[PDB]
């Protein structure tokens, strides 16, 4: 839904590339996020002592956190927009417990795009980038509506 079937096929095609190495993609996405938008690191109490990129890559804790996030995102993307049941628990924890503004979901979306183009340019051209941008936009729009439903504007 929302996206065309062709757009969803592009999203799931590049996501299959991510699934060949979820841990490595998650590490690189979090490292890119923290370098581009350093304020986001303040949400991760157990990563504050990780001062260098090599320390971040060596942290099993960071790797596990990245796999958990990418696993949840992949499950959502595979619903092709039919993801209300998957977004409700994610909104609850990120609005009320971790306190993640929607802007930080934009920041991580940028990092996802960057890493996927860096690793898979032959499978992530302009049409695929646009499709993934629309899929992440839909995810962010719908989770922002769930934030509000819970009483959080997410600004
Ligand atoms: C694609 C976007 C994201 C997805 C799919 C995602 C998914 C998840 C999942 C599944 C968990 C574990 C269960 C839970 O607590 O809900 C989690 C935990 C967490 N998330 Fe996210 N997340 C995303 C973005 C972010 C961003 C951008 C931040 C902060 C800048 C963030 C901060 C956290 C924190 C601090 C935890 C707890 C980590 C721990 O101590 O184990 N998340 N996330």
């Amino acid at each position: 839904m929302v996206l065309s079937e062709g757009e969803w096929q592009l999203v799931l095609h590049v996501w299959a590339k991510v699934e060949a190495d979820v841990a490595g993609h998650g590490q690189d996405i979090l490292i890119r996020l923290f370098k581009s938008h350093p304020e986001t690191l303040e949400k991760f109490d157990r990563f504050k002592h990780l001062k260098t990129e090599a320390e971040m890559k060596a942290s099993e804790d960071l790797k596990k956190v990245g796999v958990t996030a990418l696993t949840a995102l992949g499950a959502i993307l595979k619903k092709k927009g039919h993801h209300e049941a998957e977004l409700k628990p994610l909104a609850q924890s990120h609005a009320t417990k971790h306190k993640i503004p929607i802007k930080y979901l934009e920041f991580i979306s940028e990092a996802i795009i960057h890493v996927l183009h860096s690793r898979h340019p032959g499978d992530f051209g302009a049409d695929a980038q646009g499709a993934m941008n629309k899929a992440l936009e839909l995810f962010r729009k719908d989770i922002a509506a769930k934030y509000k439903e819970l009483g959080y504007q997410g600004g």
